[PDB]
């Protein structure tokens, strides 16, 4: 029997695709509206939504067109993590990019941590999927991942926060907003993992992907816009 939740998530994957495609085009069109020194801010933001767009395009093949639960296949975990592996670092660079051999140590710390977080997650999810339920590898990977994540938040609310003050108001204020994305917006994913780790089922997975879809829109388009307006405001 055809499933309404399945049809719904099929639709939402298109929403992700179109939202990401549209953000991508916005950033690319408004790039020359920027001083030549700020254009990289738009390009990096566009590259991220672009990657997420390709991710959401290929989700169409994971669910399929059937509407049947049992028809759900593909490699949606790999698709999502390859997206995450590329986009999360490209999102984190927006911090030292707004700041300015003086923003490179911060960047280096951000990305090592981020890489530990993402691949930890991948190892854990893959183990959970293969077993069809809780594994301790699934638990410890996660915890290590969360540690990396908390380390990132620490840098943003200390290192980044302090350097922010030495920047012009609209850049400083953007940087301070951006932090909350990583603290609150990014919290959605490890929460979704926790549910997955302790509550198996295809349907709950579809719901997590739904929520991730909104998280992503916020954390990629939203987060990109914030930084883009600062560099346009400071382009006068
Ligand atoms: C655009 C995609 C984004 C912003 C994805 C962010 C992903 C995370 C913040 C992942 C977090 C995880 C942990 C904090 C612990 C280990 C499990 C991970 C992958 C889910
Ligand atoms: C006038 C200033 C010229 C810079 C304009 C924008 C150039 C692009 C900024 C960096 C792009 C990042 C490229 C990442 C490649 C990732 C491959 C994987
Ligand atoms: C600059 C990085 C470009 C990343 C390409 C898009 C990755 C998301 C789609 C992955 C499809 C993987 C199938 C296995
Ligand atoms: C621009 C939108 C492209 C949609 C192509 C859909 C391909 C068939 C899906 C099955
Ligand atoms: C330098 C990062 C190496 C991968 C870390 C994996 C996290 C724990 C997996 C077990
Ligand atoms: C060159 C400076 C490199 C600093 C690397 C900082 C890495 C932080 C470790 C992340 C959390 C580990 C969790 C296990
Ligand atoms: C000013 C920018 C704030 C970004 C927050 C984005 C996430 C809000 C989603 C509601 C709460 C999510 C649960 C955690
Ligand atoms: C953040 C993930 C929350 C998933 C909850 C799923 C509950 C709906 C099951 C139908
Ligand atoms: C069957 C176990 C019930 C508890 C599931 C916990 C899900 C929320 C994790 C946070």
């Amino acid at each position: 029997e055809v499933n309404l939740l399945v049809l719904a998530t099929q639709y939402m994957f298109w929403v992700g695709f179109v939202g990401m495609a549209a953000g991508t085009l916005y950033f690319l069109v408004e790039r020359n509206s920027l001083a030549p020194e700020y254009r990289s801010t738009a390009t990096v933001a566009a590259l991220v939504t672009f990657v997420a767009a390709i991710h959401y395009y290929f989700m169409k093949d994971a669910v399929g067109t059937s509407g049947l639960l049992s028809e759900i296949d593909g490699f949606p975990t790999e698709i999502r993590y390859i997206d995450w592996l590329v986009t999360t670092p490209l999102l984190l660079v927006k911090f030292p990019l707004l700041l300015g051999r003086l923003g490179r140590p911060l960047l280096t710390k951000l990305v090592i941590a981020d890489v530990i977080m993402i691949v930890g997650g991948y190892i854990g999810e893959s183990s959970i999927n293969i077993a069809g339920g809780f594994t301790q590898l699934g638990l410890w990977s996660y915890l290590i991942g969360c540690f990396a994540w908390i380390y990132i938040i620490y840098l943003l609310f200390t290192n980044v926060t302090k350097a922010a003050e030495n920047k012009p108001a609209p850049i400083r204020d953007a940087l301070l907003k951006m932090r909350l994305f990583i603290l609150i917006g990014w919290a959605i994913y490890p929460i979704g993992y926790a549910v997955t780790l302790f509550a198996p089922g295809v349907e709950i997975q579809l719901v997590r992907e739904l929520i991730y879809n909104f998280a992503d829109l916020t954390n990629k388009v939203g987060f990109g816009l914030i930084a883009f307006f600062a560099v346009k405001t400071m382009s006068s």
